[PDB]
């Protein structure tokens, strides 16, 4: 027997409609590439998104065609998010800091039919343009620019394309499991293809109070890029709650960020540690209080504890350490305390804020041993982190037969501990660990010693099996030009640079490593 | 082309599993019927829920059979919530304050096969038992009690039935649009048949900051009964967040509630206005500061503005005024500020927290006129309030094809304004609005002015017939403790706050307002009692 409630698909276009309906005047600030600052609002972004969704449809694109972006956090990128997905296309956010050969691969593999880009990346797009066979419209995210048209003959312009859209466009209605957007990971990059369902449930979860939780009273500054992992979902979550937004565009250095916070009264800022280090450096120099800032979200790389202490003690700002990855849309955990934590001594309360955090409803975590078996969640045993839930991927884009999931779970590639309350601690990368009995050994830490040897051009380190220690490191070295180092002096080089028991057991000389389409397939091991 | 994400049904059983995995030691306090206090936790509620779900599966029940409850807010009720819905049955909470004859109607119309009930209602179930012929299991929520076995032959006992369930029961996996739970709302009462998907989506919305947002650090005390729209969703939202809970049991008078707040450190409490009058009344007498209380959710009836002021001014407690209905499972609107409001003068800011609030993502509101056409959302025009969304009902139980919706909207029966910011103001239920002269009078606006008088503890305004004006407002007032206002000064208190012709013509004094089964003023019996003068 089914329930008797209204049923409605969980569509991304319903988020922007809600912001337009009940928060249409709520202010959104957009730092443009030409130095301009746009003052717009959710209502205007919704109208532009609808009109651009019509304009995209009138190009004759097919349902779920990919729409690529190479763009900063700005109002036109926010509009494309809703325009592409809302109209039933796939919003494909591309990282413009990648190497050109990586962009060529991603754009062609995704088969973006449209490529929106910001003016910053005009030389970059012009350079790879002739390798981008499948792209039918190149669109600068601004108005007609004659120098731009010189670099890319045939270029189109956002501010002209949008005027071709019908002003009374109606979002189509489709199955909520329809593909919505696309983000590639760091061999080649692999694309994770989100649905409207997974996006919307992820925003729901992120909008809860113990995860991030956007309020309409917030001024939210996503410094995390919209070009990677959806800016942690904040373009979706801030629409759900009608939060104010400050989109910082290309100027992400410390002085510009501190000025955005103080000029617009940012209450919630989201970034990664390197960007925050620039912000904290400037703030300490100019003596600002960051008066309006209440809390920050830091994810993407391990949040340093002394950064948490700085925000807390200099500024009275709480730091949410959050963890995730492209494959989880991105949010996996967030470090918020539990009730029982108020009764610990204040200093123990501070160290509890340091790990990657606890998972919200909708995501489940476990750690497994090297044969796939569950390990206790005692906070001390280390295992391969496995995840599943409503916004974890099932398979990579154009790669379904590769049996990604293991017993319905996704292997993150991280080694972690998990305590009984699900607080997770990244410890290592599964692919980097050689499981020498007793203490494990990092392969890259051994490589970085080895490649620094002046008589070695390069070298690789692999775990190779051993009858007593299970897995032991082997050094695969290629001698520097005109040099002939002995095995003994290469291993002697490790003396004092690392514990003796981690030194590779044997040296093997190759004249070259066997390359994949760029890196080294050390699965040989043969 | 579909996405390539894991897809899993939105099941109520994943809420309790999540709480057991990651909040398994988070504490839940349960005031029991006998007079005892159980200290348990989500891990324990979940293990008992899993095992009760096994035991109910072994009774032979068929998928989505109704499991009825007549119960207070306590650990066993919470366990049944998850045991029943998790096992694929329909958790049917029944209000034990209805007349026994209404209960017979409801239980037969819903065809409950199992009837869990607290010891408080042993007499009442024994009296109406012979008219509940489709109930196969009467389960006292407690251990074997031979006196109980006396009043009800064949009576089974919760603490015996649960031990029949496997300790390793795996929840079944079924369509998220499967019926999960049923609540009757008031001709005859009608059933609202919720689904697992609607339930989980409503829990997601209630857990946002600007609605309620239960935190793992909250101590949550729902005084709202788990038989009134599932205690406003809180057994689901709290499980989703792993909040601590205080389940108050049978004693909901002010002194009992004050003691629970101070004894267990309640941070967030939720209830209809009348339960907050007793609490605030007693708190003023004993002098408590309600130290742990941070927040309150007050809805079901209009929160008096002076009640909001008291919590804010006297306790530093912020009151979230919220509106909803059984048909919206229940959340419709919640009153939280917008950023713009922080610039306004401080008392325009207090003023904006008085209305019923603004809708969250998942809910849509509009008002329509008597012909059904849209009305401006200008904050002043009045119309019939209409709703649609992910947790709004499509049709009533056993009444699937009866043209309930108007162009896909559900008609709430409330008269309201809606402002351009989406804030909703209840003018009145359609049934209580007063038609005096040629214009409508909001009884709700009138009573809340009267309640604010410092010499009244509470008050109600009702329309009574008048030979010239059709009907006229009557002030039914309750004198505050230590106060003795005259009729005239209560009437003069209205001057300037409302049009002259809207001031009630007369005051009558009563010791208490008659309350219905959800603690709302029974204005119908007030209109009967005072049909003269
Ligand atoms: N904050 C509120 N202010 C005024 N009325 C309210 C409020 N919240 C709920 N209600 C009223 O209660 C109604 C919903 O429930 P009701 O009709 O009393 O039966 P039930 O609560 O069992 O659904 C609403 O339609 C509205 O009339």
């Amino acid at each position: 027997m089914l329930g008797q409630m209204m049923t409605q698909p969980l569509l991304i276009s319903s988020l922007i409609d809600h912001a337009a309906r009940y928060h249409g005047q709520t202010e959104i600030v957009s730092v443009e590439t030409d130095g301009t600052v746009t003052r717009t609002n959710w209502g205007e972004i919704a109208a532009n998104a609808r009109r651009m969704g019509s304009a995209l449809t009138k190009l004759g694109l097919q349902p779920q065609d990919r729409i690529g972006t190479l763009a900063w956090n700005n109002r036109r990128h926010l509009e494309i998010y809703y325009a592409a997905s809302g109209a039933g296309f796939v919003c494909h956010t591309i990282n413009p800091r990648l190497f050109p050969e990586q962009l060529v691969y991603i754009i062609n593999h995704a088969q973006d039919r449209v490529l929106f880009f910001d003016a910053t990346f005009l030389p970059l797009v012009a350079a790879i343009r002739d390798q981008l066979t499948e792209v039918k419209h190149f669109v600068l995210m601004g108005p007609r620019n004659e120098d731009a048209l010189q670099q890319i003959p045939g270029l189109e312009f956002y501010d002209e394309l949008i005027e071709t859209g019908d002003t009374d466009f109606e979002w189509p209605v489709f199955d909520e499991n329809t593909a919505s957007s696309l983000c590639y990971t760091s061999g080649h990059p692999k694309g994770v293809l989100y649905s409207h369902r997974s996006t919307v449930l992820h925003s729901f979860a992120s909008n809860t109070r113990d995860v991030i939780g956007y309020s309409a009273m917030d001024v939210v500054m996503p410094v995390v890029p919209m070009f990677h992992v959806n800016a942690w979902g904040s373009p979706y979550g801030c629409a759900m709650s009608g939060a104010q937004m400050v989109l910082p565009g290309p100027d992400l250095h410390g002085e510009a960020l501190v000025n955005l916070i103080d000029t617009y009264g940012v209450t919630l800022a989201m970034g990664v540690p390197t960007i925050w280090q620039g912000l904290l450096a400037h703030a300490a120099k100019c003596g600002t209080k960051l008066e309006s800032l209440e809390r920050t979200v830091i994810g993407g790389a391990a949040c340093p504890p002394s950064m948490i202490a700085t925000f807390r003690e200099k500024y009275g700002v709480d730091t949410v350490h959050a963890w995730g990855m492209s494959e989880m849309s991105p949010l996996g955990t967030a470090n918020i305390p539990l009730a029982k934590h108020r009764k610990l001594p204040i200093e123990e309360q501070h160290k509890l804020r340091e790990n990657q955090g606890r998972p919200p409803f909708g995501v489940e975590l476990k750690i497994v041993d090297d044969d796939g078996n569950d390990l206790p969640h005692d906070g001390v045993t280390q295992g391969d982190l496995m995840v599943r839930g409503h916004w974890v991927l099932d398979s990579y884009f154009q790669l379904k037969d590769q049996e990604l999931l293991q017993d319905g779970w996704f292997a993150t590639g991280d080694v972690a501990t998990l305590d009984p309350d699900g607080y997770m601690t990244i410890r290592d990368r599964s692919k980097d660990i050689i499981k020498s009995g007793g203490e494990w050994i990092s392969s890259v830490e051994l490589e970085n010693i080895a490649v620094a040897h002046p008589k070695l051009a390069t070298a690789a380190v692999i775990g190779v099996p051993h009858p007593k220690w299970d897995e032991r490191p082997l050094l695969v070295a290629v001698k520097a030009e005109g040099e002939d180092p002995s095995e003994a002096e290469l291993l002697e080089f490790f003396d004092g640079k690392i514990a003796k028991w981690q030194v590779p057991d044997k040296v093997v000389f190759v004249d070259a490593l066997p390359l994949n389409a760029t890196g080294k397939v050390l699965k040989r091991k043969l």
